[PDB]
């Protein structure tokens, strides 16, 4: 079975000091991978060349665990006032050559922080 993984968007945190997104992400299955690629979007399918790119990360070995959160940080590359203009917000998950993509991560309900 496809590896995927859900999000409880309210718990996505924008620092605004530290210009940093925090994704907690559960996965359906354990999987461990060697390199990990996360890119936060407004508009990609995940193939080719990233585009709409909000932010991204590179991982190596990687331990997800069925069910249990794993937290993904991003740098931000769009302030937030932006990122709640997109109509939808993707994170796609790359890992070891396959991907996965947890759909409309609603950037309305996350919480922002820093003064």
């Amino acid at each position: 079975e496809n590896l995927s993984f859900t999000v409880k968007t309210d718990r996505i945190v924008y620092d605004m000091t530290q210009q940093v997104i925090t994704i907690p992400v559960k996965p359906n299955k354990s999987v461990n991978a060697s390199d990990v690629h996360a890119v936060l979007t407004y508009g990609w399918d995940g193939n080719g060349s990233s585009e709409k790119v909000i932010g991204e990360v590179y991982l190596k070995d990687v331990q997800w665990t069925a069910g249990i959160e794993y937290t993904i940080m991003i740098s931000a590359e769009l302030s937030i006032d932006e990122i709640k203009s997109k109509d939808k917000v993707d994170l796609i998950v790359f890992y070891d050559g396959q991907m996965t993509i947890t759909e409309n991560l609603k950037p309305s309900s996350w919480t922002v922080v820093g003064p």
